């Protein structure tokens, strides 16, 4: 059965990282150049922005970065511009796990893999830091590598604060302009539908630290930003009118927003475009992440959502986070879902651990589509990094999902079902989707920040963008003999935007 790709370029969780910014702040600058409370307040802000305290033992490579106050008289100029790189044999000296650790960190900082599998940094400035734990691992596995790095200008550091960029990407789009650009690139790479979030950047600010420059903090909080969509919707459709926009109505990060009209205020007729958004998310039960941060979807709220979607001509995409949603969608909300138009759309949020809470006792229990114990087994299998364990993992995933797909298709014979998986589980994505006879596959920085790349040791790096993940999933699908639908084909067969 033919497939359409959904691109999900922004999401709620990951953050943008500027690879030009300092990634390490030594404690001596913070404690020496500010008084006790100002030093303490900055530090708290760094922790809020994901910086972590590290002891001495790290390495810092810096070029053209610091302004004057191994410094001289001025920061060290031990590294000549454009000279820094990690030749493939440097990384091939390491175990798979350690090589991957390094590549993942440097590609978070904007380094790229060449066609020769070298790691390159293609700019004339940087302030890139590796923590003591990593340097220790390298010194144990390959003392010679560390000496090569030091000779290239990787310099020992004291204690301080490290911006690892965990769950960050230098390619995450968080502005209307960046989101429009990525939306268009993902479509050109082959995505038929683009699933969007916006972010509130109103709290961003620059902290200036002498002997280092400026570090930028801010929540980048997931928020439905009406002015951003007022920009994005026409900006996209002036260039690509075929765009099938699927707007998040989620209030992840903000549970108090879950009853508000705001959750449908971006689902309006956009005059500049002559249309409402094609698709928007709808979850017919509370979404309670085992990891925290969920949001309710109350029956009265849902009634209002359905009325609104029907009125403006937006097709719900049912976000199947949990078994509660399957139960509810196939029973009480069945006829309401048919009213909003056929085919009814579903997205299996597979691989993400979920609770269901008992209203009476307040106790929670597992409600995941892939039961947590099974999900945990799958993760363990994927960690074996073997064909034999991968095959077992696919069986387990398929085994858990098959009854869910059968129930959805039994209740909704005219339906389209897609799947997503979190980044570290995505090697299963194609096998699982094809194995289940699904109509679609979703990828993007919302779900995972990485891609496989056999050219580089360790085999894994940060994606260059959602468009790249789209490109790679499209290529794998085509190679398996699959048919990929275009936006224009998806619009027609789904009867969307009408
Ligand atoms: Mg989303």
């Amino acid at each position: 059965t033919s497939l359409y790709i959904t691109a999900a370029p922004i999401g709620a969780v990951p953050k943008f990282l500027d690879p030009f910014e300092a990634t390490f702040i030594p404690s001596f600058l913070l404690e020496g150049f500010f008084d006790a409370d100002r030093c303490a307040s900055i530090a708290a802000d760094l922790k809020t922005d994901g910086w972590e305290v590290v002891p001495a033992g790290g390495r810092l490579l810096q070029v053209g970065h610091a302004q004057p106050i191994r410094w001289t008289r001025h920061p060290p100029r031990l590294a000549a511009p454009n000279a820094a790189h990690f030749p493939k044999p440097w990384l091939a000296a390491l175990s798979n796990k350690l090589a991957r650790r390094i590549v993942l960190q440097l590609t978070t900082y904007g380094w790229i893999v060449s066609e020769q599998g070298d790691l390159l940094w293609e700019h004339e400035r940087q302030h890139h830091y590796l923590p003591p734990a990593l340097i220790e691992a390298i010194e144990k596995e390959s003392p010679a590598l560390l000496k090569n790095m030091e000779e290239a200008g990787w310099i020992a550091c004291a204690a301080g604060y490290w911006q690892a960029g965990k769950a960050r990407s230098p390619y995450l789009p968080i502005t209307p302009e960046a989101i429009t650009e990525e939306t268009i690139r993902s479509m050109r790479a082959g995505a038929a539908v683009v699933h969007l979030h916006t972010r509130d950047l109103s709290d961003r600010r620059r902290i200036e630290i002498p002997g280092l420059g400026v570090v930028t903090v801010g929540s980048q909080r997931n928020q439905i930003v009406l002015d951003d969509y007022d920009a994005i919707v026409p900006m996209v459709k002036k260039r690509e009118p075929a765009a099938i926009l699927n707007l998040s109505t989620s209030v992840r990060g903000d549970r108090h927003g879950a009853r508000s009209k705001l959750r449908r205020a971006h689902l309006k007729f956009y005059d500049d475009v002559g249309s409402a958004p094609e698709v928007a998310s709808l979850s017919p039960a509370a979404v309670v992440f085992q990891g925290g941060g969920g949001y309710d979807n109350a029956p009265d709220f849902l009634d209002a959502q359905f009325d609104h979607f029907e009125r403006v001509g937006t097709r719900p995409e049912v976000e199947v986070f949990n078994h509660a949603i399957v139960d509810n969608a196939t029973s009480l909300y069945r006829d309401r879902l048919l009213r909003t138009g056929k085919p009814v759309l579903f997205m299996l949020v597979a691989g993400v651990d979920q609770y269901r809470r008992d209203p009476i006792t307040g106790e929670v229990e597992d409600d995941s589509l892939i039961a947590r114990v099974v999900r945990e087994e799958i993760s363990s299998l994927l960690a074996d990094e073997s064909a034999d364990s991968h095959r077992r993992a696919v069986e387990l995933a398929i085994g858990q999902l098959r009854p869910v797909v059968e129930r959805l298709r039994a209740s909704f014979p005219v339906s389209k079902i897609s799947i997503l998986l979190p980044g570290p589980m995505q090697n299963l994505l194609v096998d699982v989707a094809l194995g289940l006879g699904l109509d679609g596959i979703r990828v993007g920085l919302e779900d995972g920040l990485t891609v496989n790349d056999a050219r580089v040791p360790g085999g894994v790096r940060k994606a260059r963008g959602t468009w790249e993940q789209v490109s790679l999933v499209r290529e794998e699908l085509l190679g398996r003999g699959a048919t990929i639908l275009t936006a224009a084909q998806v619009r027609d067969m789904f009867g969307l935007g009408i």
